[PDB]
């Protein structure tokens, strides 16, 4: 027995967005709100109306989501995001992110707040994922498989498009600020990482360092979702600088990086119109 | 409360196979079904019938199991096997395990399609485990411990046989292969892994990577019961190679191993006669 | 909804120890019981009569909480903890240390059995705990965030604090014998490690290996209680000697450390006093 | 945590059918199904695609809501319900009522197939039921309150509404077929009652025997619905005559007391419009 | 695996009132709360702080476990009890019971608000409670045994102690006041009965019903802990007047016989010092 | 998904009494024992090696299944069986029964001890069953319904076998022997009964009152078993004699019916060979 959260989410959505086919799916984490203000002829559906969805438990994560226009493109946005701290585990994003592929969305944009593995690369940085790492325990798709939405192996070779990955490079250009690409390491927290975890990290070949991306991302691949994915580098990860981590000082580094975000995504959201 | 399962199972077993002591339990990955076609008097039980047993929900995977003679030796053999990606957790492999114990086998042999992390060997190629290094979470023993078939803790040094394993070397020679020995990375599945994850687990030490065998290995160690493994190298793991992983593509290059495969299982079923 | 086990336990505890205020927790491995037989006036409590406690399952621990004085110091005694591979999760052991807090210590001194990753520090010797790397799946704060004894996020930054750990220097000098400082690396079990996954901690940079410490450590930092540790090495991790490794053997070499972390022990007392 | 499910019906029902605020809500039992045939502009959502709603998995029970016209009157109505016997338990038709009531109906118009403790009202009688006595295990509000919905208590006084039920008597008048009033008692089920059950419900003052019925009504009644109900007399109950019962003896004497039955719901309309 | 929580309980009680051993435990319902407020040297511990206890969910309940003197008796006294149609099942009273056991106590005088199933007895009237008719789902006792309670079996001939009936009839008389005493039938609830339901109450023996003894009477006698029981009539049950009925209703004619009850309770006290 | 319990028990017996098809199926309640003694060329199976079997946990019940020849007639046999008073809710014989029935007997044999309800049937006597009353809570059916066995829907008609029970009738003469027919009536226990709860029993039409027989019986139905039952009268219910009751009351007064059960059952399967 199987999940039917998105198929119901579908015609919730009919509802207050008809006639309405997103070609982007995005996932605002920490901070980014911001955006979704911009969006044109914007309508908010609270996660409370939409089953599956990450009802809220975390500061900086709205349970909103928004679907209307943004350079003239249809697009849907989530204003919060489910993380595996949270206790159901790591398929807390899976019935929203099969919700964007029933929508018909060709893929996902996911952004999120994170610490960074290398000296080069400090607070007010953005990242383009390349690939990742997993360190949650388990997978999304474990268990029995919904033949509905994908096969039962599947692949995570180009898992981070390469192709919108070099449009986000030209982009990046354009704009005139750096745009690193890196390796990703999902941790499950809620504690931040230990200075040793983290040496560990780079040891293994880590350039980026959260709590988020994995689930979401295998999620989407699962039931062919190409995926793009960018983080908002809010500090240094532990033991690599002088600064005391928290949840306040990742709300407050992620404006640095707030206008060259802003910008990257609606310059990228113009080369795919 | 413990599992009665095995015991379940050895007066199921009598039933259909009487005055039956193997000494041999073989575990057929994907692809490796044809074996089980050769075995003396075969009679075959389907895991439906034996309770605990992996009733089969993964293609190249039967939900069978075979009891017989194979070049004159008593055996017992398993036509499809349960994984960690099935979502009933690490325990999925140990009531038959116990089962193979139960009926009086002397040791295991393990095989499994694998992913290769050298180089070196490639598609075709066929690996002796030497050791694991495990990445699926938690473990099979972890709960209350069953004291009748082992105790609380218990080591892993030899875990893959070393007596045996030097037999696996003078077949091989004897037919005129390449066997090379490995460490083998458990990784939960069931999306492939990245390349990023892959250069990891080079890093860390594996040759080769998996789905399988650690659960019932380290089940199989726990009630004292021998272990031989092999893995039949299907294609190279993530980012090693040109070409597009698939399960397809798994059940398609097991065959390039196949007559190697089996002229070893047989030679060394010879030489323990 | 929360547990409110830690509550009962104050209560509970009043009736058996009245007009009491310890200053430190104590955790005793396996073998260190000889220690709580000490106590100045020892009251000892069974943890079947404190809600949340670790009822023992495992050899070497006995399921009792002394409290009392030592070298004139208001404390409690955990004789016995609780494991992740006992099968109840990574909350095992965060009602006792909550009760810890609530109690009014101000530091929590976790002592525990281990392998050595280091060639030169062996069985007998006593490293000093500095950091660590969790490698059990996921963690204890996992789940809704209990805002009354700690916040969602929170720091690893200084887990093993500087300042005790220093005094625990100056300790072990004061008595004749090293004491090495190492990272800790946890490990589900009950499994013992393959030599494979021995070799990974060593290049991924752990220099003490076990199956406790982390949840425990990790609960401490949430509700900020403050954090010591140091383990009584057993033996050297799987494949680095020619040992065969059992319960048997781990009780048996905690005995070869015992005088001297009795010793480091008191010292840390006297000079806390 | 409550149930959000009739909330999120509410906005998938007005994708199917905007605009429209029924009066009038049915639950037509086993047979009575040909009278949703007759709705004007009907528009027939599956139950699987209203969460809560019981997914038919019986005979006679079709697994659809349909929404229109009768007799020019806004009416919503099931074809088919859910039954203790099911196995879900009190609650299994509470969603769809509370649905109902959202909706805006002022009423619900229960129907069902029963068996008769009268020998003077037989096979092809229509009762109207004017009160109940409970049999099954527990009640639907059984748990937590619902405080969007009702009370914690409330009463039965007038749960079969006194009004609506003269209404009934004097269509039945206008129509040529006699209209017994009755207590309807509720059994659990699947089997069909021993003779002796069936003696002792005439013994404790019942009129009319089912397995259904109870749990809608007093959902309803919690959310302030008023209620109407009439049972389709399909047999004598056991003991009381000659004839052997079964579901296909249900649903074949329900045919007597059809036309009866849709002159008298469609002659109850033409009353309220 | 049993509940510990009265354990727990007797030792959490200590600390709030030491060298305390009572000898009649009170269960004040509905309204009844103003006796504990009289009690000499009392002390109130909320459930919260008593594993096991009834956290009441229930207006007229408080919540608050009150120990002291009254009429110069050791007293212990609950202001709010748990019921069957909270959804925790029939062992929703058996821990504080078990508590009361242990405590020391020699009777349970339970005490509880309900209709009346005879007109010679009305509003405001009280009943002493002979014995009981069980209508609620199954029993208290139901599951494994707790030997350390009472045996698996056992009887519940005089389970209303005729004796301190006997005692209750003569203060009545030393007070002015009809004190009949009558069969008392439960009722699961939360709804209350229908007009049938309480006929069929009539018909099977009953002369009060309500929604709460049964529970903690069956308890009680499992434990060999005496019962004493009287219930404040606050209305006519359903059917048997023009009355509307409501919990507000219920909370409010507790009053016309709040006073004869208050010296009920003290009298009978005074008889057994 | 449904229980393969009795599929794997059919198998598990061939191994202990191969090439053997019962006929008759009987439970041997508390105290009757002694029957098994005599059955020719006796196996016993312990229930804990039959997946589903009630593995005992009551005083006067073994936990033996014995299957042989009585009266020359293929026999199964339970000594001891499973009651709704345990806690596995209704479905607890139903396994069993199943297991019958594939085994391939025509009619079950269900022996209980039991109290009588009517004062002309003593301690002492023998009763046949020839209905009952169900007043546990639910039935054993309730839940998805196992096609293999039977349909959704099924009738209690002559549940208690007339034809048997005419044979027990003339049996009983052949021997001296009164053998009364009565009216079963379920209790779910484990507390006896109340003395108005007896008397709400007499009203409501039974004969004889107990804690069995209904869930066996009424899975017997359902899998289409044919059914005999006979009660040995312990003692008068609960208030209709002077006498104490308790298990200890109840196997011992089952001796004075011994003999008599006996003969009757053993003339029983004379006239039926
Ligand atoms: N895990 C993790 N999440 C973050 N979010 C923002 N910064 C960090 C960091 O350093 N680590
Ligand atoms: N995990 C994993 N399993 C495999 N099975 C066959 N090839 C592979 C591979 O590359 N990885
Ligand atoms: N995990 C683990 N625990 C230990 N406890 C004592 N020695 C060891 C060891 O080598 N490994
Ligand atoms: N319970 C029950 N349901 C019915 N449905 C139709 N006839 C009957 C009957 O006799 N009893
Ligand atoms: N069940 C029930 N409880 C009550 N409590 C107060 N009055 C009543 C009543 O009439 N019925
Ligand atoms: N329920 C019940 N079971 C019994 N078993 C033996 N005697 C009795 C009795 O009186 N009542």
């Amino acid at each position: 027995q199987f999940s039917h959260n998105p198929l119901f989410c579908i015609d919730i959505i009919k509802t207050y967005k008809p006639d309405f086919t997103p070609r982007v799916a995005f996932i605002l984490g920490s901070g980014l709100g911001a955006l979704a203000d911009q969006i044109e002829n914007a309508v908010a559906i609270s996660y409370e109306k939409l089953p599956g969805f990450p009802v809220s438990t975390v500061h900086g994560h709205a349970g909103e989501l928004v679907l209307g226009h943004l350079q003239g493109v249809p697009v849907v946005c989530m204003k919060g995001r489910g993380h595996f701290y949270e206790g159901r585990g790591m398929t807390i994003m899976t019935d929203a992110i099969r919700t964007f592929k029933l929508l018909g969305c060709e893929l996902l944009f996911c952004t999120n707040a994170a610490g960074s593995l290398r000296p080069e690369v400090g607070a007010g940085s953005l990242v383009a994922l390349k690939d990742h790492i997993n360190t949650m325990p388990g997978t999304p798709m474990v268990g029995l498989n919904d033949d509905r939405f994908g096969e039962r192996f599947f692949s995570l070779a180009n898992a981070y498009d390469a192709e919108y990955r070099a449009l986000l490079q030209k982009v990046a250009k354009e704009e005139g600020f750096p745009l690193t690409e890196g390796v990703f390491v999902s941790y499950p927290g809620p504690n931040f990482e230990t200075a040793a975890e983290i040496r560990m990290m780079q040891i293994i070949g880590g350039d980026v360092v959260g709590m988020s991306v994995v689930p979401e991302v295998i999620s989407a691949r699962h039931c062919d979702l190409k995926v793009v994915a960018v983080s908002a580098i809010t500090n240094m990860a532990e033991g690599l600088s002088d600064v005391k981590l928290s949840h306040a000082q990742t709300l407050a580094a992620a404006e640095l990086s707030k206008q060259n975000f802003i910008n990257l995504i609606c310059g990228f959201l113009r080369k795919i119109a």
